[PDB]
């Protein structure tokens, strides 16, 4: 039940309680930051504030102020006049508070707090520039297809889903793209603190007998057409266990001259089914790269309940990094809040969550130990328009808070895929 | 500048499918050079007669969370009744909707206004699923309301004497309300859960002839 292994390795759950026991709070009104000293005997005598405002991950000013706060007392601090960009997207600001000085707990230049706001936003009104290219459509009994240049996607017409894409004549998945509503699940999901308990209420359990993870896909709709510059598949699917409907997914997907592919994704879920864990896609990608590169909240693994410590900026890791070796196997590595994903050739953009490993949610579910566990071929892509909270309140009972339970019964989510 | 925000169109395409037309749009507000929403939005007509619209709009995260994310036109028809499957019968928002409940509601055109004294907003109606109006009618998942008097008109009278009954009848669909609120009536007193703060809205829906 560790904050850390037992080699003292850091889980990702101990980032988010330094963020939380932070001894510096901190406000932002207008240009001024007020920091507020937690501190009862101390004052801030071994502290410095850095600053820094960034543009979708491009640093645009920084700065450094001492920190000279009374226990229980505030210093205001004025930044100065921001040299705002012309160029669209979010401007963030970042605080962190530096011990410059080794202590006998600490070395030098350790990072005690820190705090991020949103600054301006400008929305992207300017067109993107009209590409000269189109592409076309090949339709067949089992299979639409669509080509541009080098560029190939394939939409199976029997199970609905993208069944394949090609460069030239490389292929990029190893296993369709299909919808996924199911989690390997976590300890606070299976709930149970004994080992012989087959606990009816625990979360696990409400999706084992619900049919979440053994519901079929049945398809109703897989229509083309072809638009003055793009081609648009249209589809919907039910998921059914037992001649219940638990999902309908309806979807569209936009392939333009440009060679982005736009889907959107629009799911109903039936109301009187527990809650699903997540809404998302996945995929098994043929790709194997060394770097996963993100805008987005990060560095480390975060989930909608866990996501304070995390910080919104441009991120770079070796992919073993995308995922938690937690002893006893379940979904992880999960990043919240992306904008921008790039791995090899690929490139996602939208606002969703994702995790991005060598192991299928199905070979994490069936696999009692972490040392068990083998690299599948290619690389496991899970996109979540929707993750369900972790809980952890308690480890034996549901414990996932009402607001972070997928509950709405209908959402929306929408992804650009392309190669960049 | 949220209520002299002016609309400036961004793109406005038509194209052929099968059995369908399809119209897609996207609209700027802008006050002063910047950028406050952007509005896209599909609309298809198919055999069946039906128009399906899909409305995406981004709110700048720099503005205040606005009151609310929808459509309103002025119709020509004056109507006798109102039909809805929705949340009523009684005007109900999403911050005061627990006494509303789910059912088929039908009441005459003026029973969908109400007259508080200081005119305002009003009238409106949640989780409504369907809503039937002379001829037409709106399927989907939305907020309404409906009467002879526009937001406009409704913010320049100071009283609800003084009001009188526009041609026609002007209809709010929304997909998103912002809460009333009233902890007090002299500061922001909506919570946070009921302000518009999402970022990206989403809401769809069907208008057809019955
Ligand atoms: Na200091
Ligand atoms: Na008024």
């Amino acid at each position: 039940n560790g904050l850390v292994f037992a080699d003292r390795t850091p889980h990702p759950a101990l980032t988010e309680a330094k963020h939380q026991q932070q001894f510096f709070q901190f406000r932002l009104s207008g240009q001024t930051i007020e920091v507020t000293s937690e501190y009862l005997f101390r004052h801030s005598d071994n502290e410095l504030l850095h600053w820094m405002v960034a543009l979708d991950g491009k640093p645009l000013a920084s700065g450094e102020v001492p920190l000279d706060v009374a226990p229980q007392g505030k210093q205001l601090i004025e930044l100065p006049e921001l040299p705002q960009p012309e160029s669209a997207g979010q401007l963030w600001l970042t605080v962190r508070v530096v011990q410059p000085n080794a202590t006998a707990w600490s070395e030098a230049g350790h990072i005690s707090a820190w705090q991020q706001w949103r600054l301006a936003e400008n929305l992207s009104v300017t067109l993107p520039a009209a590409s000269h290219a189109i592409p076309h459509l090949t339709t067949s009994e089992m299979d639409f297809c669509i080509e541009l240049g080098n560029k190939r996607w394939q939409f199976n017409r029997q199970s609905g889903f993208l069944s394949q894409m090609w460069i030239g004549d490389k292929k990029q998945l190893l296993t369709p793209l299909r919808d996924q509503f199911t989690r390997a699940p976590l300890d606070n999901d299976i709930g149970v603190d004994e080992a012989t308990r087959i606990d009816p209420n625990a979360w696990v359990e409400r999706w084992k007998a619900a049919g979440h993870y053994q519901a079929e896909a049945a398809l109703l709709q897989c229509t083309a057409d072809t638009l003055a510059d793009a081609v648009l598949i249209t589809t919907a699917h039910a998921w059914q266990h037992q001649g219940k409907t638990l999902f309908i997914s309806r979807k569209t997907y936009r392939i333009d001259g440009s060679g982005q592919m736009a889907i959107t994704v629009d799911v109903e879920v039936a109301s009187d089914t527990p809650h699903p864990a997540r809404i998302g896609l996945n995929c098994q990608l043929a790709q194997v790269a060394e770097r996963v590169n993100w805008l987005g909240l990060g560095p480390q693994e975060n989930y909608p309940d866990r996501l304070t410590a995390a910080c919104f900026d441009r991120w770079d890791l070796p992919l073993s990094d995308m995922y938690t070796p937690y002893v006893f196997p379940s979904e992880n590595g999960l990043r919240c809040g992306t904008r921008e994903l790039n791995y090899g050739p690929h490139q996602w953009r939208g606002d969703f969550q994702f995790n991005i490993s060598r192991y299928s949610q199905q070979q994490l579910m069936e696999t009692s130990h972490r040392h068990l566990l083998h690299a599948e071929e290619g690389t496991w892509l899970n996109i979540d328009g929707f993750h369900m909270g972790i809980g952890g309140d308690d480890s034996w009972s549901p414990s996932v808070s009402a607001e972070f339970q997928l509950s709405a019964g209908r959402y929306h989510y929408q992804l650009v895929w392309c190669q960049k």
